[PDB]
RNA sequence: GCCGGGCCACCCCUCCCACGGCGCGACCGCUGGGGCGGACUGUCCAGUGCGCCCCGGGCGGGUCGCGCCGUCGGGCCCGGG
């Protein structure tokens, strides 16, 4: 059979609904305000 | 000294181009709010970007058009009396 029909036929391309499965990289302001929130929370607990 | 032409000087009108200034309009990026979908953060319920739409405003520069101002401006110092 291989010697008879050796050609390869590609699988047809399929439509995509464009769903991301990973996590996008966090942004500069996002991480800066995360650090700010952490500092505020720690100081709040220290006062409390 | 012998007869004509043209030009700039009078006085007035009008074209184009160049330069500088002022004001208006069209296209741009950057920046404060609202609506939507979601993703994330914080040892108080609070907050942060993201993609779309609405954007009411600001910013100046790059180009274009418009109007005015100024030039012992340039067009044989355009042309008309």
């Amino acid at each position: 059979a291989i010697r008879e029909n050796p050609v390869y036929e590609k699988k047809p391309k399929r439509e995509v609904k464009k769903k991301r499965w990973n996590r996008p990289k966090m942004s500069l302001a996002q991480k800066k305000d995360r650090v700010a929130q952490k500092k505020a929370s720690f100081l709040r607990a220290q006062e409390r």
